[PDB]
């Protein structure tokens, strides 16, 4: 068993399985775990471990998946973890080890997810890509720790580099496709399915392959995406 996460434009959390069925109304099949305030985070998103980590108003938090739980009551029974520079990451991402990835200033740096505000991060974070990274319009792992991002609006993948001699985009793998940056939400199920949304879901179970995702054949939901602000799935650790 794996789930979507959903954040809808009226602030709700839904949890559901991945939708499979073009006709069916992926809501009618999910739970609400989240109550109102969920849109008001500036990011979102799963540790591998399990928890839930958020940034809103600059300030960074973790814990529990929510059960039937405002953003308020969550937010305040969390841990603070960071208070200040995180509402300008433009990616913040975990690997399936749980190390923490982000992309702040155009650069990528990666290392342990802080646990608290004193924790200053930038200044051990381990530097990857010393520029080009603010480009990217999508940028996340699969459940096997290779790295996928869209710039001009084609899908790259490549295991992640190394440092900053690591010429990623060079020596990296091309979907076939240039639209890739019309979805509004690309990213892996905890089973490895490639996700693509805007106002209809496409899926594509493994093997993956190279050709392009918007294709007929992949429509799962077909209408009635563009009511949410977030759609993310948690990788298996």
């Amino acid at each position: 068993f794996n789930y979507i996460f959903a954040v809808s434009y009226d602030g709700e959390l839904f949890k559901g399985s991945p939708p499979e069925s073009a006709q069916a109304s992926w809501l009618t099949s999910a739970t609400r775990i989240g109550t109102k305030g969920w849109a008001n985070f500036s990011h979102l998103l799963f540790n591998p471990d399990g928890t839930l980590y958020g940034v809103v108003n600059d300030k960074f938090y973790k814990g529990p998946t929510p059960h039937r739980t405002s953003a308020e009551e969550w937010i305040a029974q969390a841990t603070l973890i960071g208070d200040g520079g995180w509402g300008a990451f433009r990616f913040l991402f975990f690997d399936p080890h749980g190390v923490l990835y982000g992309v702040t200033e155009d650069k990528l740096y990666k290392r342990e997810p802080p646990s608290s505000d004193e924790d200053h991060w930038l200044g051990s974070a381990n530097l990857l890509g010393a520029e080009g990274w603010g480009d990217f319009e999508f940028l996340f792992f699969d459940p096997e720790g290779k790295l996928y991002g869209v710039v001009n609006g084609k899908l790259h993948k490549g295991d992640p580099p190394k440092d900053r001699h690591d010429a990623w985009l060079g020596s990296s793998t091309l979907f076939k496709g240039e639209l890739w940056g019309n979805f509004r939400h690309l990213f892996f199920t905890s089973n490895g399915h490639l996700c693509g949304a805007h106002d209809s879901f496409y899926k594509k179970s493994p093997p993956i392959g190279l050709d392009w995702l918007a294709h007929e054949s992949n429509m799962v939901g077909h209408g009635g995406w563009h009511m949410f602000k977030l759609l993310i799935s948690p990788l298996p650790q």
